[PDB]
């Protein structure tokens, strides 16, 4: 009877304070470009809800990425233009540079800029210790940006990080299931993709915050540290959960589900069983040592926690002593 409310440690009013219109997205009106400046040069993917596509935009020959849209809700498109007209010009956020419909397909087609992405296969492989680093303060810049800008992505994961690895250069892509942070809403736990998604999303707490990204982005880091893709490796919701009990331990976990006194759906008291807490060697070996160290590893484990509210914020993360050589490089 009841599950413990949450509300985030930070930027916890930010939305409040705001006018009406920053968050309230299906107010917002769509300011449509020409679709004729636009020329379709190659396709690059097909997510989810998109096909992508280069273009060049034929009055200035710049390059220019074109995200066509499958049928959605105009709401969620609605949020995706809002977010991303709020969070234009922030550090390390891709740039919507306009916005057309199709005259006769009727088809919405989001415009960005173009990011020269060196392929995350090859990429990830001959990154150095210092690369992660960098790479992990940008997307923090981006992800503290946004939190206090009122908006969690709830997608990050390595296919939605940009990098021109010549030009040092990140974009923090894909918002199209990000949302605004508004006190005590209780969010849908069907969102980011399995290997990402973190405890409260899988045993059903809807009171979760920006911490949800900070969850993801330690996924990240420790695939990318000890090069195994993914981290946590369940074969589906449930079985998610039970891998990251397989490491962070179910004691844990079910002091986390006490305290926000969760209904476990029943199916889980068979697979979850007991598990210890393993300590972070069980995952180094001779080819992945040279990006681990104590630093990276106090770091990590002050991502991953079960409890949201006990994960570092992104500032915090900034803080941290791993990104130390970094920080001061960046003078
Ligand atoms: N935005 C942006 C951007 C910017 N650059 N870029 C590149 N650059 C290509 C490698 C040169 C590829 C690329 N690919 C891609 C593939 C599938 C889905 C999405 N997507 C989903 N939601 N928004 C975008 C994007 N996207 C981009």
């Amino acid at each position: 009877s009841g599950p413990v409310p949450s509300r985030a440690r930070v930027y916890t009013d930010v939305n409040t304070h705001r006018p009406r219109e920053y968050w309230d997205y299906e107010s917002h009106v769509v300011e449509w470009g020409n679709q004729d400046d636009y020329q379709l040069v190659r396709k690059l993917g097909r997510g989810k809800y998109s096909e992508v596509f280069e273009a060049i935009n034929i009055t200035n020959n710049e390059k220019v990425v074109v995200k066509i849209l499958k049928p959605v809700k105009k709401k969620k498109i609605k949020r995706e233009i809002k977010i991303l007209e709020n969070l234009r010009g922030g550090p390390n956020i891709i740039t919507l540079a306009d916005i057309v419909k199709d005259p006769v397909s009727r088809t919405p087609a989001l415009v960005f800029e173009h990011v020269n992405n060196t392929d995350f296969k090859q990429l990830y492989q001959t990154l150095t210790d210092y690369d992660i680093r960098f790479y992990m303060y940008e997307i923090l810049k981006a992800l503290d940006y946004c939190h206090s800008m009122g908006i969690m992505h709830r997608d990050v994961k390595p296919h939605n990080v940009m990098i021109d690895h010549e030009h040092r250069k990140l974009r923090l892509i894909d918002w199209g299931l990000a949302e605004f942070y508004h006190p005590g809403q209780e969010y849908n736990v069907r969102v980011a993709s399995r290997y990402f998604k973190g405890p409260e999303l899988l045993v059903d707490y809807q009171m979760y915050d920006y911490s949800l990204d900070m969850w993801s982005l330690g996924c990240m880091l420790a695939s990318m540290i000890f090069r195994k893709e993914p981290f946590f490796h369940g074969h589906d919701n449930y079985d998610q959960l039970v891998r990251i009990a397989k490491v962070l331990g179910t004691e844990d976990l079910y002091d986390y589900i006490d305290k926000y006194n969760i209904e476990l759906d029943p199916r889980f008291n068979d697979i979850l069983g007991r598990h210890s807490r393993k300590r972070w060697e069980r995952f180094v070996h001779s080819e992945n040592q040279h990006l681990v160290s104590p630093e990276a590893l106090d770091f990590l484990d002050k991502l991953l926690r079960y409890d949201h509210q006990s994960r570092l914020t992104a500032r915090e993360a900034m803080e941290h002593p791993y990104f130390y050589t970094v920080v001061k490089d960046q003078a």
